[PDB]
């Protein structure tokens, strides 16, 4: 991120606006709303700065900028008509290591001034760095009717109840379920809203008065392919408030940058890549300690993925736990290649597989294929196929990193397969099939 | 308002962080996204910061608190599990005016920090000042689904074109309306991210060549089996920037409510009347050379069993750009919804998803089906379920072969049904519209797997 954004405890803190028009007005108005210790030095003030002078919320020094101004300040902004003017603040700020801001030049300085959702005490800020103001804008609007107009008052008691419920609950777990069951609650939002204290005590008590679970528990959940956009709601939601993420090196980094900042998480490969049991026991062993776990995998894990080793023992160990589908690798791979897995009359019959496997079956037709971990193997499949009397001319294609930016599709025929696969790495998948024939009058993700 | 939410660039610049802990390690992640110059002093560190060390990525300093470490410092953060440690270097940032942030005491020093979306160079935070760090993930979570993966993209892109836009667009409100189209193109964004320069050029000159109010495109969109859930979130962002949307019966009520308010619907399933496909496809093209943001919502995957191919094959010349986000497809669904996984161990070498008989057009392969290694999983079969149980035990499949069906999957009234072959057809009298038939051993794992409610 080229941004960090924090907020700042301006209280009884010095800061400094240099500059007294309009634009440093709004600035101050902000400044002053956070509660800060403000000085304004301009050369000319509009009323505004007089009015706030003669309320006693500020301090006005009329006259050309004084560096020394800024020694005993934490943040500063220049806000003058005078770009000189303002680097001459923005320098100064700068020797003084003090975050400054110069509105009119949002690359310069060291901070920007984002636009801001007020629902204190919560808050949401948005920006672009100065890269698309209309970017922001609209996103303010759209947040602004996002965010329900009293929210602030759920946040408000939240904090409130913030000591009650340590002492009413032992763990994580129940305090976690807690404010999970408090935030959806309706009736207390629409009490809360209404001062309505004799609804709000109601709800509040009867919450407390709960018997929330203390066990924790082990989700596995479908990373999908590799597009973060291919995660689904309820996936997203998932590692979103995870205490502890286990996933692969088939979950792609986008999707990794999808979970909770605050979470441990645990590298399950090649390093090797934990055995299988190894990968069992962290599971169960993270969930004793009734923390909530999620097992990341790639693509779907009940289609090729030990999901099931990995929750088939438990039941035996009184463990929660509960399985979040996600799209295939033949699903993805097939729909970002154009390559669509059934069509008209061409398969009635979709095959996901993997000295080995039933090639007369596999060779029959009015099915198309799709093998999972035969990039190796590539080379004995089309001798099987053909041997066991599968058209030649049969299109066939192969698909690396598949839904990924860095996608790359190799196009063939079953004679070509052994040789395109080494026109490839991995990750990789291969469908054989007359559908892949169609494949550039729907292609529509890239041309590589 | 009690904390000022400022963004700042930490680029190259000098931060300190106290503690070597997995707390510590966060805050040093985010810091270092972030560019900082890091330096993090502590009694003991955690792996992670050797390696960051040993790669040049920051400072260390195993020790004590050393107090003249902040003499140059920007941002402090107090990450270590003793509170007098803190509060000393809480105490040495404020003497000399340094925001810093303790960890574990939100209202203890200077600022708070709040959960982030990074979509660089848009960035949006969320904080509630310390009351409620569950509502800021709820909030996080919302607002990570909300905007598209590569909305920076776009975001870097458009100054390059801030140019162009005065030029072409005279009017203030006719540039904003020209934004709004262009940040959710997600066809632009993507094109961008996968560095397809042809595509950018292809679809920026379009957006300046088409008439302002068009946004014409064709997006099919899985909606999953039911659950909306299982709807990707790329699929939910879609279906937010819809302007008409063209769905079918088996896409859920919930995930219609999804849709945006008043973004026209036209159903096209069966009416309590059957639309023919040639003119499903034909509102899809000619609705998108009116200019309007088509999404063809389709139950499960648009691929599988959805004639998702057909309604884009169509779009080839009209000249209309379009794309497809795939979705979890009833097989998925079902399969990790009734503890029904379709690969296991040695159960599994061959998934099948096959079509039972509303679709035809010539006749089944009954032995090809009937193989020993394979699980079943039967596409509109409820209609041929004895067909289908007499046809299979015919060709070998040992009777024994556990069984299931899966009615409504992933949904709040799923009913899943179970036993042996020689039972199919008679617990298929048990279901109705629509379920999956699966045959195979992997079955019988629901002793262990089942998880969700059943009906
Ligand atoms: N993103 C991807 N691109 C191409 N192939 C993939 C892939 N993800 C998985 N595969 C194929 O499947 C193998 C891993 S097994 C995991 C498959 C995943 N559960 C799914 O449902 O798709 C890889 O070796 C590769 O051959
Ligand atoms: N939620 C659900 N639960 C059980 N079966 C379902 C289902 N949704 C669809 N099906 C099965 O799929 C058939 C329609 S064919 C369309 C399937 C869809 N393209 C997909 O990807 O799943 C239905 O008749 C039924 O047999």
């Amino acid at each position: 991120m080229d941004h960090l954004p924090i907020f700042c405890q301006l209280r009884d803190r010095d800061c400094l606006i240099v500059g007294g028009g309009d634009v440093a007005e709004r600035k101050a108005r902000l400044l002053l709303e956070a509660g800060a210790r403000l000085t304004v030095n301009a050369l000319t003030f509009i009323p505004q700065f007089t009015v706030w002078a003669n309320e006693g919320m500020l301090t006005l020094v009329e006259g050309p900028f004084d560096e020394t101004l800024l020694d005993s300040c934490w943040l500063a902004i220049a806000a003058t008509d005078d770009d000189t003017v303002n680097q001459r603040v923005s320098d100064a700020a700068e020797s003084r290591r003090i975050f400054c801001n110069v509105v009119d030049a949002p690359k310069a300085a060291s901070f920007i001034m984002p636009s801001i959702i007020d629902r204190s005490p919560l808050m949401v800020a948005v920006s672009a760095g100065g890269t698309s103001p209309v970017l922001a804008r609209l996103l303010r609007e759209k947040l602004e009717s996002l965010l329900p107009q009293h929210l602030g008052q759920v946040a408000r008691y939240a904090g409130q109840l913030r000591a009650r419920v340590k002492k009413q609950f032992a763990t994580m777990g129940e305090r976690r379920r807690f404010w999970e069951k408090f935030f959806v609650n309706d009736r207390l939002a629409q009490s809360l809203a209404n001062a309505d204290e004799k609804a709000v005590n109601a709800t509040t008590e009867r919450l407390f008065s709960e018997p929330l679970d203390h066990r924790g528990e082990v989700v596995l959940v479908g990373a999908g392919p590799g597009d973060a956009g291919l995660l689904t709601l309820k996936g997203l939601q998932q590692i979103q408030q995870a205490d502890i993420v286990v996933y692969d090196r088939l979950v792609s980094d986008d999707i990794m940058n999808l979970v909770r900042r605050d979470a441990d998480r645990v590298f399950v490969g090649k390093r090797h890549c934990v055995p299988q049991e190894e990968i069992n026991q962290i599971l169960l062993r993270e969930a004793q300690k009734g923390k909530r776990v999620v097992r990341l995998k790639g693509g779907d894990p009940f289609i090729f993925g030990r999901g099931g080793e990995e929750l088939e023992t438990l039941c035996h160990a009184g463990i929660p736990f509960s399985v979040v589908p996600g799209i295939t690798a033949a699903s993805g791979c097939s729909a970002y290649s154009g390559i669509p897995l059934t069509h008209r009359d061409y398969a009635q019959s979709v095959r996901l597989v993997t000295g080995e496997l039933d090639w007369e079956n596999l060779a029959a037709e009015k099915q198309t294929l799709v093998f999972y971990m035969g990039l190796n193997q590539a080379a004995t499949i089309q001798e099987k196929l053909i041997a066991f009397g599968m058209q030649a001319d049969m299109p066939v294609a192969l698909v690396e990193n598949g839904t990924s930016v860095k996608q790359r599709v190799v196009h063939g025929v079953l004679t070509q397969l052994g040789e395109l696969a080494q026109q490839v790495e991995s990750p990789a998948l291969i469908i054989v099939g007359r559908v892949v024939a169609l494949r550039d009058k729907l292609n529509w993700f890239s041309n590589h």
